[PDB]
DNA sequence: CATTAGA
DNA sequence: TCTAATG
């Protein structure tokens, strides 16, 4: 946690650095799960060969891990870390919609910079442009306090289409975060569950209101379970304008709701944490359902769920209000 | 770990 | 269809 971390870092670079710039999965892959025990080693890793002992430490890593230890830095790191071509695949990956499939591929062309990407605009599909276009707000985390007034106008509209329709804002704005980083909203309604062949329109109804009144201002993808878009607060009496932010809406059969609720409340470690004591307690948890644990190895059967309370009762946990989700 | 674009 | 991108 701290004894390992220079290491780990520069060996978190290092597969950064294959996955993107270049196209080495594995040598990305290979410094990942290495940079992954070395974490959990509990001594100072003093040399190479002490590390190399380790499962998943080639020479090669060693070799590195010395050469770091040794002097305060690594050349290849320096190097790259300098590298314009890399460099710049580094960047124009930021822009929504721009992986670095695509970082490559405009790199190679010369569109390094962003006023590159500008000029080429044409080059740029809608996602890209979109993002693009609203770059800087892309960046902006936001702000609870805006927070609260997205969430306030989602439900109300929810509402006024479908007085059946149950929408929670997940994430970490569920979890009293001060800041946020896009909204997540959950959506379901009674008449969409597991069997129940679908109704599009539930996704689709929603939508259209909130562009309707112009909280949604852009579409990145809206499929028939999963909008992905833009949105904004309308501004004011002017003087100051709100930024442009993503959201996303996810439909879901009303039978699966709590779980997937849950899990994107998460935290990450609220998750795994429930989720290796659902595993003693007998069962199973995933981002749809509690499923009993049977004891031939395995077993099926989605226990049911009316609310994050049922599956903690299941696992006969304690509630954990969200805000202390947390870990 | 899956859903949507795209070409 | 595959392959990319975001979550
Ligand atoms: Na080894
Ligand atoms: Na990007
Ligand atoms: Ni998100
Ligand atoms: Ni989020």
């Amino acid at each position: 946690e701290t004894l390992n971390g220079g290491i780990t870092d520069m060996l978190t670079e290092l597969a950064n650095f294959e996955k993107n710039v270049s196209q080495a999965i594995h040598k990305y892959n290979a410094y990942r799960k290495a940079a992954s025990v070395i974490a959990k080693y509990p001594h100072k890793i003093k040399s190479g060969a002490e590390a190399k002992k380790l499962p998943g430490v080639g020479t090669k890593i060693a070799e590195k891990i010395d050469e770091f230890l040794a002097t305060g830095k690594l050349r290849k790191l320096e190097k790259i870390r300098q590298d314009d071509t890399s460099s710049s695949i580094n960047f124009l990956t930021r822009v929504s919609g721009i992986g670095p499939s695509a970082a490559r591929k405009f790199v190679d062309e010369g569109i390094k910079t962003l006023e590159d990407l500008r000029k080429n605009e044409d080059k740029l599909n809608h996602h890209q442009r979109i993002g693009l276009k609203y770059f800087g707000d892309f960046e902006k985390r936001i702000p609870r306090e805006e927070m609260l007034q997205m969430q306030d106008i989602v439900l109300n509209e929810v509402k006024k289409v479908d007085s059946e329709y149950i929408a929670t804002v997940c994430g970490s704005f569920r979890r009293g975060a001060e800041s946020s980083g896009d909204m997540d909203v959950l959506l379901t309604h009674p008449s969409f569950t597991s069997e129940s062949t679908k109704q599009p329109k539930l996704l689709h109804q929603v939508v259209e209101q909130l562009q309707k009144v112009h909280f949604i201002t852009d579409t990145l993808s809206k499929g028939e379970t999963k909008f992905m878009g833009v949105c904004q607060l309308p501004s004011k009496n002017d003087e100051k304008e709100y930024p442009h932010r993503r959201i996303d809406i996810r439909l879901i059969p009303k039978d699966q709701y709590y779980c997937g609720v849950l899990y994107f409340t998460g935290s990450d470690i609220f998750n795994k944490n429930m989720r290796a004591h659902a595993l003693e307690k007998g069962f199973t948890i995933n981002e749809y359902t509690i499923r009993p644990l049977g004891v031939t190895g395995v077993a099926g059967e989605p226990l049911p769920v009316d609310s994050e309370k049922d599956i903690f009762d299941y696992i006969q946990w304690k509630y954990r209000e969200p805000k202390d989700r947390s870990e």
